[PDB]
C-alpha cells in the first residue's frame, strides 16, 4: 500500500522541497491498467486543437492522450462529465467513437451546479484524486497538486462509489434518490478511516450526492480544522465566505467561522495562500484583508494571508492558465487534498470530493512551506506595479 | 402614551440635534411616583464618599440620592443588585435603614455572571430604560443613552416579570428554575409587539435561563433588528467583541458579527459601528475591528465604516469619561440596549433591551449621526497623538 502526492510545475518555480511530477504519474496509472479506467472530469481539453496549439507546452497533454488508447488497444475507459467548458474539444467523441462509454451528468439539470470532481480509479485497485482536471494546462502549464494511491485496493472502491454515483445520474430523465440503497453507502466515513502506517478517508458534497456513511466536504475541511492544535496550512485558487452565482448573493462564514474559531480560541497560527491569475475576482481582497486583520501576535492569534501570483511571461499565448490551481489543507494531524474550493457551491450546489489522510503530513508542510516563502507569494500591501494579478 | 429618550451629557459640546437631559427626566421619575419603584442597578454609588472623589459635579448625583428619602418619607423602594462594583459605597445601606427592600442575586454562582441591567418601573405604569447604571458619573461624567415611557402602562408590567424573575432568585440559597410558571409569562414578544404615540414597541431579557415563556432574548432582538434592516444600520456600543469574556477558555463567537457582514453584503445594508474608546478598554478589540473595516468595498455595494469615540480626560475622577451608550437603530426600528455586544451579556450576564417602531427611530437616527459625523469620533487609522485612549 503506497501514496504518493503529485505536483504539476511549469516555467521556472525552482534547492528546495519538490513532489513527484503529476505527467508520470499519469503515465503511471494509465500504463498498471489491465482492465479498467473510471474518470470523473469536470471538462476535457487534452488535445490541443481545441485550443489554440502554437506554444509548444502541448506535448506532455497528448502524449498522454496516446496512453488512454492503449487502454482501448487492449480492450474500458469510463468518463463522466458536466454541463461542460471547452465545448469545442472532441476528446470525448473521439473516446466514444473509439470504444470510451461516456455519459455527462448535467448538474446544472439538478442542483443549479457542476461536476466540479476529478478522480481517476483503475482496475478497481489504484486510484488517483487531486486538482488536475483533464487539461494539458494542468500538466505543463499550471500549478497542480494531488495525491494518487495504488495497491490499496479494499480503498480503492472507496471513490468509485461516489464515482458510481455520478454514474446513476445523468442518464435521461435522471431524479435525484432521496436514499441511496446499500449499493452505494459508504463504510470509509470520518468516523471509521482506512487502516494501514496511516488512515484515511475520502469525502463528497453536495449532500444529494452523498449516500449513507458519506461524511461531506464541508464536514471534514470542518473537522481537519478544528483537529489543528498548532497550525492551519490552506492554498486554494480562490476562498470567498459568500455564496457564488446565487440569486440573491448571502453571506457564508462557517469556514471563515472556524478559521477565526481556530485562530483565536486555540491559538492556532494560520496562513492562507489563495491564487492571483488576472482572472480572479478583485471583490475577493477585502475578505482576506478582514481575516489578515485578525493578527495579534500578543494575544497569540496568528493569521497571516498571502497571495500566490505566477506570472505570464512570454506564454500570453494560453487563455485559462497560469494560476494556483491546487486546493489543500494540512494540519499537525492530517493532509486533506481536496478537489473544490471554499466557496458555499461547492458545498451546496457543485460536485466535489477530498482526501484526508494522516511523514505525508510533513511532506506537504514543505510542499506549502517552499509555496509560501516564494518569491512569488506576496502579502496583501505588495501592489507592486510590475506583478500580474487585478487586485481593484 | 408617550416615550422620550434621555441622553446624559458630561462637561463636552456637540448647533446639533439633543435629547432630554437624563438628571431631570429622572427626578421627573421620582416625582411622579406615588406609590412604588422597582429598581434592577449594576451598582449603586451615588454620592462622593461612595469613591472618595472630591470633585462638585458629584453634587446632581447626590440630589438624586436625597430624593428617594423623599419617596420613601412619602411611604416603596425596592432594589435588587448583583455581585456588584463599588462595594466602598454605603448607599444601599442607608436606603435599606430607612424602608428600600434590597437582596442581591448572586449571579457569579448561577450563570457565571453579574446583573447588568439598569431599570426602574414605577408605580406599575411608567419605565425608564437605559446604560446609565445607580453613579453620579453616570449623571455628569460619562456619555449615556436611555429611554423612559409614561402613560404607557401595558409594558411596565411586562418589566416587572423580569424584575420579579430577579426578586425571586434574590431569595438565599435560590436555584435557577428550569421552568418558570405562567407568572412570569410574557405575552408581548418579537412575533406580537405592542400597539399618544403611534408606535408598536417590545422588550427583551438575557440570559435565556432568566427568559420565561413568551420572552425573546436580547441575542434574538439583535439579530431580528439586524435582519429586519434594508438601508442602513447605526450601532453604538461601548465596547463589542465576537468572543467570549470572563470565560474561562475562551473561544471564538461570530454571531453579531457574521449578521453585521451579512447584512452588509447580502442585503447592501450601510453598517456603521461607534464604539467607546477609555483609559480602560481593551487594545486587542482593535484589530476585530479592523476585520470589520476590512470589509469596505464600494465596488460591491458593501458599506461597514467603524470609528471610536474618545472623551477627553481633564482624569480626578476614576472610571468614567467614556461612551457608556449602547444602542443601535434601523431605518424601520430602534432599539436601545443595557449589554454590550460581546458572548457574556448573551450566555451568562443579565441584560435587557427596548426597541420600538413605527419618528423616534429617526430620532435616534440623527442623534447618531451627531455622534458619527462628529467630533469625538475618529477613524481606525487616525490614532491622533494627543487623545487618552490605549491602541497597543
Amino acid at each position: 500500500c503506497q501514496l504518493v502526492l503529485v505536483e504539476s510545475i511549469p516555467q521556472d518555480l525552482p534547492g528546495s522541497p519538490s513532489a513527484q511530477p503529476l505527467g508520470q504519474a499519469w503515465l503511471q496509472l494509465l500504463d498498471t491498467a489491465q482492465e479498467s479506467v473510471h474518470v470523473a472530469s469536470y471538462y476535457w481539453s487534452l488535445t490541443g486543437p481545441d485550443i489554440g496549439v502554437n506554444d509548444s507546452s502541448s506535448q506532455l497533454g497528448e502524449a498522454l492522450l496516446q496512453k488512454l488508447q492503449q487502454l482501448l488497444g487492449r480492450n474500458l475507459a469510463v468518463a463522466t462529465s458536466s454541463p461542460t467548458l471547452a465545448r469545442t474539444s472532441t476528446d470525448l467523441q473521439v473516446l466514444a467513437a473509439r470504444g470510451a462509454h461516456v455519459r455527462q451528468v448535467p448538474m446544472g439539470r439538478l442542483t443549479r451546479g457542476v461536476l466540479h470532481s476529478k478522480f481517476w480509479v483503475v482496475d478497481g485497485r489504484h486510484i488517483y484524486m487531486g486538482s488536475a482536471n483533464m487539461d494539458w494546462r494542468s500538466l505543463t502549464q499550471v500549478k497542480e497538486l494531488g495525491a494518487v494511491i495504488y495497491n490499496c485496493s479494499h480503498l480503492a472502491q472507496d471513490l468509485e462509489k461516489t464515482f458510481q454515483t455520478y454514474w446513476v445520474l445523468g442518464v435521461p430523465k435522471a431524479v435525484l434518490p432521496k436514499t441511496w440503497p446499500q449499493n452505494f453507502s459508504s463504510h470509509f466515513n470520518r468516523f471509521q478511516p482506512f487502516h494501514g502506517p496511516t488512515t484515511a478517508y475520502f469525502s463528497a458534497s453536495p449532500p444529494a450526492l452523498c449516500p449513507q456513511g458519506r461524511t461531506r466536504d464541508l464536514e471534514a475541511l470542518l473537522a481537519v480544522m478544528g483537529s489543528a492544535q498548532e497550525f492551519i496550512y490552506a492554498s486554494v485558487m480562490e476562498y470567498f465566505p459568500t455564496t457564488r452565482f446565487s440569486h440573491p448573493p448571502r453571506y457564508w462564514p462557517v469556514l471563515d467561522n472556524a478559521l477565526r474559531a481556530a485562530a483565536f480560541g486555540k491559538g492556532v497560527r494560520v496562513r492562507l495562500l489563495v491564487g492571483c491569475g488576472l482572472n480572479t475576482d478583485p471583490t475577493m481582497f477585502p475578505y482576506l484583508r478582514s481575516l489578515q486583520a485578525l493578527s495579534n501576535p500578543a494575544a497569540n492569534v496568528s493569521v497571516d494571508v498571502k497571495v500566490f501570483i505566477v506570472p505570464v511571461g512570454n506564454h500570453s499565448n494560453i487563455p485559462f492558465s497560469r494560476v494556483n490551481h491546487s486546493k489543500f489543507m494540512v494540519t499537525e494531524k492530517a493532509a486533506y487534498i481536496g478537489t473544490s474550493n471554499w466557496s458555499e457551491d461547492y458545498f451546496s450546489s457543485t460536485a466535489g470530493v477530498g482526501l484526508v489522510v494522516t511523514t505525508v503530513q510533513e511532506q506537504l508542510r514543505q510542499l506549502f512551506e517552499r509555496d509560501w516563502s516564494s518569491r512569488y507569494a506576496v502579502g496583501l500591501d505588495g501592489q507592486a506595479p510590475g506583478q500580474d494579478c487585478v487586485w481593484q
